[PDB]
């Protein structure tokens, strides 16, 4: 079945030009992939879209979001505990975050337009086939003292936002600062 393939890796490099991707180079993602022990934190259901703070709600939202996931699963203990709602951000943003698979320490791996996780505590591998992998993050400065958030398009057009927590290693890339695995600009499939 099928005609032709592309699962080989014995070709030369580029003509003669440098570059920088996730963590450091581009090949680091298209070959070995960045993998470390990161605690996968529940997702945060957001409702915001147009009527928000002021043509922006990255920090604001992500702030209450992170605190949200923690509210449901205080086991991690970071901002709240047991139960205790707080004010902010401003405007009608966010709706509710689900702890579905929160505070779970596993070995995550980031690849060029492909994120594959590996249950380090559950003793198995975690897969994901919803979309490429990433697109637009929160950035933060900081996101929340020592917290990290991820975006999840599903439905598409900014809907859900997963949560993460890394003490060191991947926290540098996820947080967004040093390079980033490019080759994807709303076109996907390297089209």
């Amino acid at each position: 079945g099928q005609l032709g393939g592309e699962e080989w890796t014995r070709h030369g490099s580029f003509v003669n030009k440098p570059t920088r991707g996730w963590l450091h180079p581009n090949d680091k993602v298209m070959g070995p992939g960045v993998s470390y022990l990161v605690r996968y934190m529940g997702c945060v259901e957001v409702l915001q879209s147009m009527r928000a703070l002021d043509f922006n709600t990255r920090t604001q939202v992500t702030r209450e979001a992170i605190s949200l996931v923690c509210e449901a699963v205080p086991g991690a203990k970071g901002a709240t505990r047991r139960r205790k709602p707080c004010s902010r951000p401003l405007s009608s943003i966010l709706g509710r975050s689900n702890l579905k698979f929160a505070g779970m320490p596993i070995t995550l791996t980031v690849s060029t337009s492909s994120l594959n996780l590996m249950a380090a505590d559950c003793k198995q591998i975690i897969a994901n086939h919803h979309m490429q992998s990433i697109s637009f993050a929160s950035g933060g400065d900081p996101d929340t003292a020592e917290y990290v958030a991820y975006v999840a398009k599903d439905p598409v057009n900014q809907r859900a936002c997963h949560i993460l927590e890394c003490p060191e290693g991947l926290a540098q890339d996820v947080i967004s600062t040093i390079g980033q695995a490019f080759e994807l600009r709303f076109k996907q499939y390297l089209r």
